[PDB]
């Protein structure tokens, strides 16, 4: 039974909108070792707020940010394990999932500069 402490884990692998997944994200994309030995249902927390804006076929705006990445794996149709990002509700220690990222007019824009720092989760914050 292996047992690691917290410790941050600093991204150097940019992400570009290109690169970027709908919903997901890939540690083996962003070369983050920690992330992809990181054990399953790990819940990281980006240090650098991701919003997220799109327009509802009603014709309304809704904006939404987003900070919260978890790692889904151990499924039947999951052959690894994906990483998705949400809402992490600490007081009422729930997730929530996120809608995708989409830019239909808004420029390509680096989404991960690097230094950026992810904290790991294993408990109530």
């Amino acid at each position: 039974t292996p047992e690691e402490t917290t410790a941050p884990i600093m991204t150097q692998g940019s992400l570009y909108n290109d690169s970027l997944s709908t919903n997901d994200f890939k540690s083996i994309l962003l070369g983050s070792t920690p992330l992809d030995i990181a054990p399953d249902g790990a819940v990281f927390q980006l240090d650098r707020p991701l919003s997220i804006d799109y327009s509802l076929g009603t014709g309304d705006v809704d904006r939404a940010v987003y900070w919260h990445l978890k790692k889904f794996a151990g499924n039947a149709g999951t052959p690894a394990g994906w990483f998705r990002w949400g809402i992490w509700d600490n007081f009422n220690k729930t997730f929530t999932d996120g809608v995708a990222y989409y830019s239909d007019e808004q420029p390509r824009q680096i989404l991960l500069p690097v230094g950026t720092v992810c904290t790991r989760v294993d408990s109530e914050n």
